[PDB]
């Protein structure tokens, strides 16, 4: 149990770092066949889920995930975390502003036989969409 | 330190509980008076978060808090939160539309003694900003 938590920890912070290499496919190997995607309680198709991660790094060739806390009870990790980037890439139809941005993220991971099988997210992306002028400075 | 999880947890539901029958009063008893509260990775002053939260239910005066998930380790507690709501009250910019409207938070406690010193929130409210067309329904 203790060994277990232990685990999903580490591969939790293997994934980080894959994504602080920019390489989906240190994150994507510990991903289940048949592993589910949730967003704001619902279902995103795993080829969808992967379109959004290229997406990001295309826009944010930089990005750094900054892990705050980490926590793990059964089979169960939860990780609170600050993404630091600069805009570099085309974001959408948005040209490069070359922009300093900051965002907040949870990810909910649940691991079977070391495979990630579900996950769940809750992104807070809205101080990112601001400094972009994709929404009001007000909302 | 098993009994410690199942007791902080316990503290998180009663605490979600007072939102649902909006008595700040059943969430505020929990926090130690020297509580500090921190969003997008900034303090937010005491008394402001609970300015906050009045405003919150005046806007939405049938909010109500479904927990998804709740986490234990430590000293500490996670909960994954969909929050649903009818727009009843005056919103920011805006008048009441009575939408019907959803948003997702994840709360993080510290507790010491049963009483919590240390709150962090990560909050995903562009759902209900697209519902009251605060924001392009594409962003």
């Amino acid at each position: 149990d203790d060994r277990t938590l232990a685990e999903n920890k580490e591969r939790c912070l293997q994934m980080v770092a894959a994504w602080n290499r920019w390489e989906l496919d240190g994150i994507i190997k510990y991903w289940a066949p048949d592993v589910v995607h949730y967003s704001e309680d619902k279902v995103v198709d795993t080829d969808e889920m992967i379109r959004r991660m290229e997406g990001g790094i295309q826009a944010f060739p930089d990005l750094h995930l900054d892990v705050k806390s980490i926590m793990a009870e059964e089979d169960r990790v939860i990780l609170r975390i600050t993404i630091t980037a600069t805009h570099k890439g085309r974001f959408g139809d948005l040209a490069p502003t070359n922009r300093k941005v900051a965002w907040h993220i949870v990810e909910e991971l649940r691991f079977v036989d070391g495979k990630v099988v579900e996950h769940w997210d809750v992104m807070n992306y809205l101080p990112m969409l601001k400094e972009l002028g994709k929404v009001p400075a007000d909302v």
